[PDB]
């Protein structure tokens, strides 16, 4: 919580060679190892060592029980699809400090509900929080994150579902953060560095990755190279997770999909990373089918749901 002087033990010479290193926020200093922050400048590791001790006690990482433990769920927001049925199989819509994950064959909507999901961001009536534990502030002037790897974001699509939604798609778009990756190092990089956009004031609350293993997937191609695409992609689904639970947002993820009738790609890494995921079909015409086949608490369902020149519908 921006003011680091509030620390016990940290003085205004320490809090600037803080912010430098990236370290603006209490939880960040809390979850941080005494190695990560000896890396900066004169900070002991004595040091290092007091302050990760006093930032965990000053948001009480403590043990939790009773009422405490509804409380810790309360801090989840949920956004909605633009589909009754599909948010209704997510119990409400999709889960902030979550990864969600929507595997598909080509043209199944992956990319759809992505861009869905940007204009959505900007209606609060399409945003569902619980007062006692988001505060209002908390999602004001919300900003999305797209981490285009394909080269398939279309401004276009974004403002024609804007206007479907009865919105102005310019005012989606300036609050609408898109980077194109080429490769896997790009993309992971990008996915960092989403920190310095929260550091620039920007409240990101939705951070978008399609596709998700698209780069991986060509980038490693023998199976041989099997335990290397793992280990990678493994560093990059910690990153998305940690950034999703330190800022209270949502990280949604495109997988595509491969014979043996068809799997998500990504392997075990992506699998156990994802805490929701989904397998999206196509059923006849713009109707369009999508199957929760993977929750820590919800079982498996289905939603139908279409795909129109206003969006995600129905
Ligand atoms: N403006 C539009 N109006 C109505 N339908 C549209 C429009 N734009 C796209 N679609 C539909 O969206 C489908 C493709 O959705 P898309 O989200 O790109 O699939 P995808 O799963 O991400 N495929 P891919 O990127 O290859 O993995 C099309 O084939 C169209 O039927
Ligand atoms: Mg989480
Ligand atoms: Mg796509």
């Amino acid at each position: 919580a921006d003011v680091l002087t509030e620390l016990p033990g940290v003085g205004p010479s320490t809090a600037d060679k803080l912010i430098e290193g990236g370290y603006l926020d209490f939880m960040k200093i809390a979850t941080a190892t005494i190695g990560e922050l000896t890396d900066i400048e004169g900070i002991s590791e004595k040091a290092a060592a007091k302050m990760i001790m006093a930032a965990r006690d000053l948001c009480d990482l403590g043990f939790k029980s009773g009422v405490e433990l509804l409380k810790q769920r309360q801090s989840v927001w949920r956004l909605s699809t633009g589909s009754t049925e599909l948010d209704t199989v997510l119990a409400g819509g999709i889960e902030s400090q979550s990864v969600t994950e929507f595997a598909g064959m080509f043209g199944s909507g992956k990319t759809q509900i992505m861009h869905q999901t940007c204009v959505n961001l900007q209606m609060r009536e399409k945003i569902f929080a619980d007062l006692e534990g988001v505060v209002e502030e908390e999602l004001e002037a919300p900003k999305a994150v797209y981490i285009d790897t394909e080269g398939t974001f279309r401004p276009e699509r974004v403002v024609q579902m804007a206007e479907g939604a009865g919105i102005d798609g310019q005012t989606v778009l300036d609050n609408t953060f898109v980077a194109r990756a080429y490769n896997s190092d790009m993309q992971m990089l990008f996915a960092e560095k989403i920190e310095d956009l929260i550091k620039g004031g920007n409240n990101i609350k939705l951070v978008i990755i399609d596709s998700l293993t698209s780069t991986f997937r060509n980038e490693f191609t023998g199976r041989g190279k099997l335990a290397e695409r793992q280990q990678k992609l493994g560093r990059h689904m910690a990153t998305l997770n940690k950034l999703a639970d330190l800022y209270n947002c949502i990280v949604l993820v495109t997988n595509q999909v491969a014979a043996k009738a068809e799997q998500a790609i990504g392997g075990h890494v992506v699998g156990h990373a994802a805490t929701f995921r989904f397998f999206l079909r196509k059923s006849k015409g713009d109707k369009r089918v999508a199957k929760l086949y993977d929750s820590p608490h919800l079982p498996d369902s289905e939603a139908v749901f279409r795909i129109t020149e206003k969006g995600i519908q129905d």
